[PDB]
């Protein structure tokens, strides 16, 4: 019931007792494991809330004080009145860096305490929605000195008013069908690009034309509006020794922005709530650059560098993916927009890690995704035992709303 | 119930019924995935149980399911387990038993290849000696002069658990690793604590940084003992690089037969704790994991300093550039040298072909995602984007604890 995760490299071994407080389901089961699949009302709202106050106000050294006691009361008039209810903003501020602090797939944890809240819970439209933004784009933008922030619409009511972003992140560049055969720009876009045409959108049809944002609000139709250019910080990628690496067009946006998630605090429901932070290099040069179903561009850039591609066994892939990701970290550097390796990232958050086993008694962790991917074993994540389970408050994937919304 | 996995590459999906066959258990539950854990006498009762699901598997797949020789054969282990409280696997059946259990073992990317393997029979092996003799044979025909040939030699089985045959050794060549009083090691360091015992139980260390490892023999539970393989039967490969011809004076070189030594194969309640099997390497678990890990051979500085990288940030990625030339560096070497082995790129390729071809005429195939992906370029070899279902069957290869840790000293 107490549980032992070791490190192979360094023989220390933590114990977790924070799983028992595990309150979500994994997927796996005793039989099977699914630890690498992508993803395996009146009644139940006052337990939950119960649940997260107690922890909040265990958190302020108030347990079991009248004004514990005071506001679970409050929190329970509140819900057999109006059927839902409404948090303190030093609930909520607390609620949402605890969600990141939960993220079990999020490398950059470290970090989880300094996080600008941006309470939008007053927002009724879609405009107002855009202004918003904006202003957590800019801010968190702060000219390349990036600031991990958070902005917090409306929470769910009854499923038929819920405020959505449509975008993936906040930043991200089109992708269109072609009589070719082939994709221009990024393919993991296509369909989102094309319910903007639809909805409305002029496309440029270039390789990097940055998505209009696509805002609903109150359970209503959703609306186009473009970032304000001079506030999409972008990249252009060049190598610090090969001359001819910036004849390839290459540009990557500064921001990333997660912003198709769902945040659940005590309960309650915020379906639309983007977030950001800073990149880890390899997000942009190994899977952004490279993946077949993305940018794939190693092909074209070992062909630069005249390596033999004739056999799989000279490993041309792995040298072209090296580089790319080289150019990526050097240009973001010289730009001084904030970025971070994955040796850097990991050694951080193995830190973290014994923090939080000493400071907490655990930390779940799903190495599939921590483990950076390109050269894995170098770096000590991999080294190192995880235990991955579910805590609330958190993040949770949510369907695609066009799906959902009823038009 | 059928479970379906996706690859998010190619949009393929598989339905997985396989899974219903599994017994063993996980370590997960529906509150825990301990996915990323590496270390998650049987009585006459459980016994038979477990024979019978084994012989109806044997039986299936030579489709005589419901013979005369199927249920006859059912009625001869009966009576020998009531009688003897054991029994004896026909030469079929061991052959199928070990094939099956790497079939099933989800940690090995090379599995496509698990319908070939060579299978010789030790169980009429008696001593240590005896030992000796049958691994020498097992390593001059896996080796081939270069040309590997996976094969599996099989010892007799636990009986009381007092009596077990075990070689101590975790592979039956690796490198000598020893602990300098100044803090530093010498060699493998991996292997300093078998190192240890053997020059405990009186081999004579040559004390160089790629020392062959005497073999510790262990036959019928007694006390262990020394035997070196014939130099002449260890195919070496010095590591050389095609562009650095400073790479030969690193002074590396490593062993072409990867060999396992220190698993329990388990097949229809029987358990062989002594069943070395090999194959031929993938190059990253030399190029990777025996040269670039820390707690190995660590060579990534005097790699990267020679080849002259910025060291002074790890953002230059100076450790991923050094690790590149070394791995190009190993399947440069064994090629040239025609000793086989595979590179990841191909490896991985091959194993989703085997994955598809598995869900299509078996109804799955167990597969572990922390260990099939590799320790190197993980997302631009096709494993990365695809999802596995992991569970257990038998036959099975399992671990079983160092029998330094076990052993009852006769002296
Ligand atoms: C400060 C710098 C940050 C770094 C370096 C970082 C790093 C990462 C990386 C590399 C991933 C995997 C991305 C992928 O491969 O798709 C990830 C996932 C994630 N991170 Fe972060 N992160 C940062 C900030 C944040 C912030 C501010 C939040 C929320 C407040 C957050 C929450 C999450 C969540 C929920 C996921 C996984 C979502 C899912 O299940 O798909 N991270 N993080
Ligand atoms: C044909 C050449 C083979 C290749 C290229 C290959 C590949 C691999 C690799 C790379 C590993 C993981 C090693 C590591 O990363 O630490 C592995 C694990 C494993 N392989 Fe193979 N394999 C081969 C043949 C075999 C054979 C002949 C068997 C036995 C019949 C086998 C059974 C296993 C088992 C049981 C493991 C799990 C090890 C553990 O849990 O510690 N493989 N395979
Ligand atoms: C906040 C943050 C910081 C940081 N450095 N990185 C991230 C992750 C971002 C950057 N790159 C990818 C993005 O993560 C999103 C991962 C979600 C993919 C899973 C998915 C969701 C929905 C539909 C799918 F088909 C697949 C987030
Ligand atoms: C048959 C075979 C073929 C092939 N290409 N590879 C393998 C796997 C081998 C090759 N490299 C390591 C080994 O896998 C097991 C690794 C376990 C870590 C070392 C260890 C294991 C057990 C006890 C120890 F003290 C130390 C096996
Ligand atoms: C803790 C972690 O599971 C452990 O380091 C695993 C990770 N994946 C691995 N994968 C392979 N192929 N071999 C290994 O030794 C390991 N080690
Ligand atoms: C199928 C498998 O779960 C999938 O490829 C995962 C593996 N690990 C990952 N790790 C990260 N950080 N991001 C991803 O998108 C994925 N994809
Ligand atoms: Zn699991």
């Amino acid at each position: 019931r107490f549980l032992k995760v070791k490190n192979w490299e360094t023989d220390v071994v933590l114990t977790d007792t924070l799983h028992l407080k595990s309150t979500l389901e994994t997927g796996c089961t005793e039989h099977i494991c699914m630890g690498s699949i992508m993803l395996p009302t009146k009644d139940q709202l006052f337990p939950l809330a119960k649940e997260f106050l107690d922890q909040y106000y265990s958190s302020i050294k108030r347990f079991g004080s009248k004004a514990h006691m005071d506001r679970l009361e409050e929190v329970n008039k509140e819900i057999e009145s109006t059927s839902t209810y409404q948090l303190k903003d030093t609930e909520l501020i607390y609620g949402a860096k605890h969600a990141w602090r939960n993220a079990s797939r999020c490398v950059g944890r470290i970090q989880w305490s300094k996080l600008q809240v941006f309470d939008a819970r007053d927002c009724t439209t879609a405009h107002g929605m855009f202004n918003y933004i904006c202003n957590h784009v800019k801010y968190a933008t702060n000219k390349g000195n990036l600031r991990s922030a958070i902005t917090i619409f409306p929470q769910r009511t009854d499923g038929k008013h819920d405020f959505r972003v449509w975008n993936s992140q906040l930043i991200r560049y089109a992708g269109y069908k072609q009589p070719d055969g082939s994709t221009l720009g990024d393919p993991a876009n296509v369909q989102f690009t094309e319910i903007c045409i639809q909805q409305g959108w002029k496309a440029p049809r270039g390789r990097f034309d940055v998505l209009p944002l696509l805002l609903q609000a109150n359970g209503n139709d959703p609306e186009l509006f473009q970032i304000p250019p001079e506030l999409v910080l972008e990249v252009p990628i060049r190598h610090p020794k090969f001359d001819w690496f910036k004849d390839l067009g290459l540009k990557w946006y500064g921001l990333p922005a997660v912003s198709n998630m769902l945040l659940e605090i005590g309960g309650l429901e915020f379906s639309a709530c983007p977030f950001s932070g800073w990149y880890m290099g390899t997000e942009i040069g190994v899977r952004d650059y490279c993946d077949n179903s993305r940018y794939n561009i190693l092909e074209e850039v070992a062909k630069k560098m005249d390596l033999d591609m004739r056999k799989t066994s000279s490993l041309w892939k792995d040298q072209a993916l090296v580089e790319i990701n080289i150019a990526v970290l050097y240009s973001f550097q010289s730009d001084k927009v904030t970025i971070v390796d994955h040796h850097s990232a990991t050694e951080s958050f193995i830190k973290h890690m014994e923090n939080e086993y000493r400071c907490r008694g655990g930390c779940p962790a799903d190495w599939v995704w921590i483990v950076p991917p390109m050269s894995g074993s170098i770096t000590p994540v991999f080294h190192q035992e995880m235990l991955n389970y579910r805590l609330t408050p958190s993040f949770e994937y949510q369907p695609d709303p066009w799906n959902t919304h009823v038009w």
